[PDB]
């Protein structure tokens, strides 16, 4: 016998409630991210990046 | 016998609630991500991003 | 005996519930992405991106 | 006996109930992306992208 | 026998409740992240990166 | 103006997922009961009950 | 104006997800109750009874 | 103006999850009752019994 | 103005989760009563009870 | 203005998480209780009582 269970980048048991939640955001210019709730990813090359803003890149 | 279970990047046991939530968004130049809720996903090459913003790139 | 069970990027278990959610934008230039759930993808080369948002890309 | 079941890019137990949920968009120039439930894809190569915005791209 | 368990990157056991909870977000130039409960992910290469804000990189 | 919403008795957001769930009963004299999801009812007079049991009323 | 919101014995918004439960009963006589989920009723006289278990009444 | 909301015996923002929650009962003469979730009622005259357990009433 | 909100006998807000939780029950003449969670009523007049439990009443 | 709030026998803000919790209950005679989470009446005459256990009432 052999058995090798393996996970990586995962999320399961969840289990959210919310309520009467007010939310406002006002951009002029730049970036925002607002609520990002139970993600997973798995990026084996490449940047893995999550909610993640900059404002404007110039140049 | 061999098994070999493997998951990556997986969200199973999601349960959400939300009642009465206001929200509101002004943009005016750049960019808004909001409420991204139960995803997953697996690239193996390239960049894997998940509600990522950014401003304007001017060049 | 052989069994090789794989998941990548999954999401199944899901459960969602929302009521007198209001709900508002305004974009005057740029972008805006809200209300994002229970996505998965697989990408093997090329970048993978759930839900990103930017500005004007200008040059 | 040899049985390998693999699952790449899913989404399958999914439940939804949304009640008296009004929304409002007002795009003057650019983008808007808004309620992208439960979707799934696999792309091999090139880029994949599930509810991304960018404004004017201008050049 | 042989079983070798093995998880990383992992998050399972979460509940959470939030209500009247009001939020404010107003930028003006650079960037903002707010609000990103259990998410897990696992990158090989390149960098990983959760919520993570910069602002304008002007050269 | 007068406005007068009631409601008693009700069950209105509701949403369930099961996947994989073996169950079994054996019943040998008596009663048995399982699995009575999201019902509601309403009775002016006489005893209301929603999934009971009894054994065998012998007299 | 006048307005008068009322409710009563009511459940609304619920979601549940479950995945992989085995289940047993053996009865030999009695009574069994399982499983009893989002239920509400209202009743004005007689007795009200929810997942109620007796044996045998014997007389 | 006058407004009167009023609420009693209510159950509203639920979320539940459960896996692999294996299960086992034996009755043999008596009463059981198990897994009563979310539930609610009114009664206005009579008894009101949520989840109540006899055994054999004899006489 | 006049504004009387008025609730009694609630529950609203409640997230639970639970996984791999084995249980077993062995009745051989009497009651049992287990797992109750998240429930509200309200009774005018009789006795009101939750999740209670006698043994054989023999007379 | 008046505004008179008013909550009597209440519970709204729970949430709760356990995991691989063995549990083993044997009657033989009498009666058990187990696991009564977050729960709320509210009884105006009669007697109100929450997981109460009598063994046999005998006469």
């Amino acid at each position: 016998y052999v058995g090798s269970k393996t996970k990586e980048g995962v999320v399961h048991g969840v289990a959210t409630v919310a309520e009467k939640t007010k939310e406002q955001v006002t951009n002029v210019g730049g970036a925002v991210v607002t609520g990002v709730t139970a993600v997973a990813q798995k990026t084996v090359e490449g940047a893995g990046s999550i909610a993640a803003a900059t404002g404007f890149v110039k140049k």
